[PDB]
Parts: C-alpha cells; sequence; structure tokens
C-alpha cells in the first residue's frame, strides 16, 4: 500500500532496514534501544513506556525453579509482545549466560565448563557444543548467549579461570570456534568484523570480556591488568580478531582495568581499537553495573558513569536494573550537548545491525516446536564425548613397574565408589549451573559419577557407596578397588578468587584413606589446578576431570576404558601458589606438569 514502511520490509538490505528505521526514531525510542533491563524489572508498560531494547537473565533469574522450556518461550514471548506493541514495533533481544550450554535452564545439557574443552584441543568439538547449545537456548526462546568468555587466563587464582579455554591464546583462538555453532557458519564473502547470526534456530553470540579480563594482578576478579601494550596485544587481544573473523554479533567489556584505566571508560581500545581498527560492527555491551564500576565507589556519580562509557564507545548498556535512571541521565546529557547525536546514532545502528541481522524482525517471538530440543539425547552424548575428551590422565601407577590401574575392569566381585564429588552433580557442574554460583546435589537432570559408575559395570559387580568412609570401612570392605573423586565446591567470579587453592576438607583426607586400603582411581573435580602433590602421593591413578557438567558417563567411559585418555594440560599446573603467575614461558618456570602433559590409555 502506501501503507509500507521499508524497515519492516524483509526483501531489503540490513542497512537500508537500519537507516531506515534509524530515520523515524525519537530519542527516547533511541535511548531505549540502548537499554538492557532484568527481567526482575520488566512489565509490559515498562517496557513499551521505556522502548527497551533489550532483557536479560542474570544468573539465576528464572520465571521460577524447576520451569519448562516452555515456560521460559511464554515469559519470553510475554515481554516481547509488550515491546512490538510499541509505535515502532522493534522487538526485544533477550539475553542469557548460556555459557556450558543453556545452564541457568532445569533439564538443559550441561557441557564442560571452558577449561576442559581447551584440554580436549578440538575445535571442531567446541564448534558442536556451540550448535547444541544454539538450539537449547532457542528452545526457551532466547536468542542471545554472553558467550564465548575469551579471556587467557594468566592466574589460576582467578574465580574465572575455569571460564578460560588455557593460559595459551592459541588454544583460545582455536576455540572461536563456539562462535560459528552457536550462531552459524559466516558466508564466503564475509568482511572480518560484521555480525552475522544464520536464523531463527541459531543465535547472537558474545565475546567477553575485552580486553584482559585473565590478565588481572594476582587473579583478582575486575581488578587491574598491567601489561605494556604489545604484551596485550600479543596475549589478551588476539582470539577478539579470530571473533571478528567469524562474524561474532556482540562483544562485551570487561569491568577490569588496563594499566589503571577502566574498560568501561577506555575510548582507544572500544572505540579506537576494536571499532576503528578492528572494524567491529555488530553492538558493544556494558558488564552487569559495569558503568557503575568505573567509579570508586561504585555507583558513586552515576552521571559520570553515563558520559564516561557511552563517550568510550559502548552501545548498549546492562543497566540493568535502575533504567528509569539510566535513561533520565543519557537524556539530560544529549540535551545538554554533553553526548553528541552522532553517538546514540552509531549505537542504535549498531544495535538495529544485529537484529535486523540475526532475523529477529521476522521471528521475533518462539518457536514452540523447539521446546523439546532442551536436554535432548543426542546433546547429551556430545556432552559425554566432550567431558571424556577433557579429562587428563596425570598418574596411572605409584611407579614405573606397577601394573597400571587404569582402565579398571568392569567386572569385580566388589568396589568401592566414594568422596564428596562422586555423587553430586551440582559439584560436578561448578559455577553457572541453575544459579549464578551454581549449588550443591541433584540441581538438574544428569548422571553423576556415581550413577555412570553402576551404569557402566557387569551386572556382578556389587557397588558400595560411601562419602567419607574410615581406612577400617575400606580395608574391611573386600574391594577390588575404588574410585575416589573429591574437589572444590562451585564458585563464580569474585567468590571463586582464591590465593591458596588448595581444596577444601575432607577432600585429601577420604582419599587416604580410600587409597591407603585399597588400589584407588582419584577424580579431581576443579575449575583450575589445585595443590594436588598430596593427592598424587596416595593415589595410584589421578585424573582432572576438570568441571564435566551433567554426563558424568563422559568420566566412566575413560576409567573403564571404552575409550583412552587423550586429554591434555590446557595450563600450566603449579607446584606452588607462591610461585603464581607462571606462565608456559617466563622464567622461573618451573612446573609440577607443564602445560601440554597429559598420559594415555588405549581403549581395552
Ligand atoms: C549475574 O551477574 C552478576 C555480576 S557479573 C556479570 O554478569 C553478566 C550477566 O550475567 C555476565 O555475562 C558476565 O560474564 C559477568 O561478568 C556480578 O559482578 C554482580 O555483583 C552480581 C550481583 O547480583 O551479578
Ligand atoms: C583464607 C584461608 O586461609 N584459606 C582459604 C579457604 O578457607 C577459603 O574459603 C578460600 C577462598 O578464597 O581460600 C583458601
Ligand atoms: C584491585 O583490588 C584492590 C584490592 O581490593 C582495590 O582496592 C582496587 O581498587 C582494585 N583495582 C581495580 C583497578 O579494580
Ligand atoms: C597403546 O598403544 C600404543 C601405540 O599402539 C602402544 O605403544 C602402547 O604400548 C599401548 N599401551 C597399552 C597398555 O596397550
Amino acid at each position: 500500500a502506501a501503507d509500507y514502511v521499508l524497515y519492516k520490509d524483509a526483501t531489503k538490505p540490513v542497512e537500508d532496514r537500519v537507516a531506515d528505521l534509524l530515520g523515524r526514531m525519537t530519542l527516547a525510542e533511541k535511548i531505549g534501544q540502548m537499554t538492557q533491563i532484568e527481567r526482575l524489572v520488566a512489565t509490559p508498560d515498562v517496557l513499551r513506556d521505556n522502548f527497551i531494547g533489550s532483557l536479560l537473565s542474570g544468573g539465576g533469574s528464572v520465571p521460577r525453579k524447576g520451569a519448562t522450556a516452555k515456560e521460559w518461550q511464554d515469559m519470553v514471548d510475554g515481554f516481547q509482545k509488550a515491546c512490538m506493541s510499541t509505535r515502532l514495533g522493534i522487538p526485544m533481544i533477550y539475553g542469557i549466560d548460556a555459557v556450558h550450554g543453556q545452564n541457568n535452564v532445569y533439564g538443559a545439557t550441561i557441557f564442560p565448563h571452558n577449561v576442559g574443552l581447551g584440554a580436549t584441543r578440538d575445535p571442531y568439538l567446541v564448534k558442536r557444543i556451540g550448535e547444541a547449545t544454539a538450539l537449547e537456548v532457542r528452545a526457551t526462546g532466547i536468542q542471545y548467549a554472553f558467550a564465548p568468555c575469551i579471556a587467557v587466563c594468566r592466574d589460576p587464582r582467578w574465580g574465572r579461570c575455569y571460564e578460560s579455554y588455557s593460559e595459551d591464546r592459541r588454544i583460545v583462538q582455536s576455540m572461536t570456534e563456539l562462535i560459528p555453532g552457536l550462531q552459524g557458519d559466516v558466508p564466503k564473502d564475509f568482511t572480518s568484523g560484521m555480525p552475522f547470526v544464520a536464523g531463527k534456530n541459531k543465535v547472537a553470540a558474545c565475546a567477553k570480556h575485552f580486553v584482559g579480563d585473565g590478565g588481572t594482578v594476582d587473579g583478582i576478579n575486575e581488578n587491574n591488568t598491567i601489561i605494556n601494550r604489545e604484551g596485550l596485544m600479543n596475549i589478551h587481544m588476539p582470539a577478539y580478531k579470530n571473533a571478528m573473523d567469524k562474524g561474532v554479533s556482540t562483544v562485551m567489556i570487561s569491568y577490569s582495568s588496563w594499566n589503571g584505566v577502566k574498560m568501561h571508560a577506555n575510548q582507544d581500545l572500544v572505540t579506537g581499537y576494536l571499532k576503528d581498527t578492528l572494524k567491529f560492527k555488530g553492538f558493544v555491551i556494558s558488564d552487569w553495573e559495569g558503568i557503575d564500576r568505573i567509579t570508586t565507589p561504585a555507583g558513586s556519580d552515576y552521571s559520570y558513569s553515563v558520559k564516561a562509557s557511552i563517550l568510550a564507545g559502548l552501545d548498549m548498556i546492562m543497566v540493568p536494573n535502575k533504567y528509569q535512571q539510566f535513561i533520565s541521565i543519557l537524556t539530560g546529557h544529549v540535551n545538554g550537548g554533553v553526548i553528541p547525536m552522532s553517538r546514540i546514532d552509531d549505537a542504535v545502528t549498531r544495535i538495529l545491525r544485529v537484529k535486523f541481522t540475526m532475523g529477529l524482525f521476522e521471528n521475533p517471538y518462539a518457536d514452540p516446536a523447539m521446546a523439546e530440543q532442551l536436554g535432548k539425547q543426542e546433546h547429551r552424548d556430545l556432552a559425554r564425548e566432550a567431558a571424556r575428551k577433557s579429562l587428563v590422565l596425570l598418574k596411572n601407577g605409584k611407579t614405573s613397574t606397577d601394573a597400571p590401574l587404569l582402565p579398571l575392569p568392569k567386572k569385580a566381585p566388589k568396589i568401592l565408589v566414594a568422596g564428596s564429588h562422586a555423587d553430586n552433580l551440582g559439584y560436578q557442574c561448578g559455577g553457572w549451573t541453575i544459579e549464578h554460583q551454581g549449588d550443591t546435589g541433584r540441581t538438574t537432570v544428569g548422571t553423576t559419577i556415581l550413577e555412570a559408575v553402576k551404569a557402566a559395570v557387569d551386572p556382578s559387580t556389587v557397588v558400595v557407596f560411601a562419602e567419607n568412609p574410615d581406612a577400617e570401612f575400606v580395608k574391611s570392605g573386600g574391594f577390588s578397588y575404588a574410585i575416589v573423586a573429591v574437589g572444590e565446591h562451585p564458585y563464580t567470579e569474585t567468590k571463586g578468587d582464591n590465593l591458596n587453592l588448595t581444596i577444601p576438607e575432607p577432600g585429601l583426607s577420604t582419599v587416604q584413606a580410600v587409597c591407603g586400603g585399597v588400589r584407588c582411581a582419584t577424580v579431581l573435580i576443579s575449575g583450575r589446578p589445585v595443590v594436588v602433590q598430596p593427592l598424587l602421593a596416595a593415589s595410584d591413578a589421578l585424573v582432572a576431570a576438570w568441571l564435566p557438567g551433567s554426563e558424568g558417563q563422559g568420566v566412566t567411559d575413560a576409567l573403564f576404558g571404552d575409550f583412552g585418555f587423550t586429554g591434555r594440560l590446557p595450563r600450566t599446573w603449579f607446584k606452588s601458589v607462591d610461585q603464581l603467575p607462571m606462565n608456559v614461558g617466563d622464567a622461573h618456570y618451573d612446573p609440577l606438569f607443564r602445560l601440554g602433559y597429559g598420559l594415555t590409555t588405549n581403549a581395552t
């Protein structure tokens, strides 16, 4: 008709649609696009009245505990219906931390955390995990995952070291294959730095957190990274360029500083480097209250937080709560000439560019036929393959002349499974699982190590579980062997920062009691290397299983010799925390186990 609106026409080029919509928008509509809010503060009126551009779920932000995929779809669609009811009908994009599967969601497949994936040296595996993750995210109606974390963790004292594929940038680079898994492969023609998402069965990705988040002093989370530009560019930056080449749709800025300059206020790096040198054309998003934390104390000059961040080049702000204040302050700054319209128009161009590119104007609503992708057995099979491939065998015999303990026989009259982490699904998933910090016990659908043992063994094999047996119990039990699992409790972000890296008790005391009685395979669950000499000294065999996720049969696949051990350390294992930071090229490089170490077995 003469009711045609070019931006609404799916046959037009993305840039023509962006320009056409931009040209129609009020300042309020523009600033609304730049605002991302928590679902916890969203209502239909809020979304409509403030022209909100995006919503998220922070860790543990769920419609309710145990919600079905359809409950999530219906929640997301309710918010979208409100956004579509605005004058311009701009759909919101909904983001979430799907960082090892769609991990906030009950019944979602939970993949190994990134450090384990590093150990696989299998970028195609990681791609396929991207692919599966996209499907389980879209099962829930969600279009945007805040992944991959391409931090290069340089000090394992950092509470997010498990979110880093490796201390070696080349491994992190190789695992940027998660991006085309989540988003789809970019076409032959593609210009590096353009955003890309294939369509409604894929999700927008997010390379995070730009830049040097894994380089902070003593691994303190959100702190300062002191390194010259050459080291920044040589360690922390390279994977951002691989992300551009694969069309990552968004980049999230780090809470960390670089030589004292807050990333969230760093115009030279965000605009000068990311946008102007790497030619990034997607949208730059803040971290959660990232702009607030520009100042000390945080939140003490919000006016300045908004100015500094938007002038630095950020496009979308993860507020995520005080949207009225954010919108009011940015409006005032624009009205006062402090922030030019050209900056607003750039941020909104980028946001709209991602939304049009990914098909969000053509498919703003969830597909109910996708709900059944959640926790699909094919995806669990993949997680089980990844878990097994992630495992790094550190010891398999106390002496060079002992019979190797692994692989264990599936037939034996009686076996012991022991330890705090042998039958605890939450602990084997770690942080960013159901809750932000993760949790203990049977928090979702999966298979614990105990469950996996019982599923694996010959029917004549009696399996005895004892969480923390004493030495006499073990000696008296008539056991052929034991599998004993211990390690770190779940943690996320600052809560995981840890200067001593010794596992909690009872962990070591149980290993000692078990292994003193019967030959034992110790399965160490951790997000990083931890003090391990005492555990090694006690154990016949020891496996670094990292945080292998929901599919504990990946552990038993290698214990019982269905597959051989192939994992190799993607990080240095230190002798002592007083050595840290210590990386695979220093000077005082005196590792317990060097990067790349890993014993192997053959399938039986
Ligand atoms: C769940 O947010 C936490 C933040 S951290 C922040 O969260 C965003 C969104 O979940 C992630 O994508 C990002 O990788 C991460 O750095 C803490 O710093 C907050 O203090 C906490 C308070 O509720 O929430
Ligand atoms: C680093 O942490 C110290 C100690 O908590 C804190 O006082 C300082 O502000 C932090 N620095 C940065 C840049 O975040
Ligand atoms: C495993 O296979 C390799 C190569 O074929 C061989 O050299 C090694 O001795 C094998 N180990 C065992 C226990 O069979």
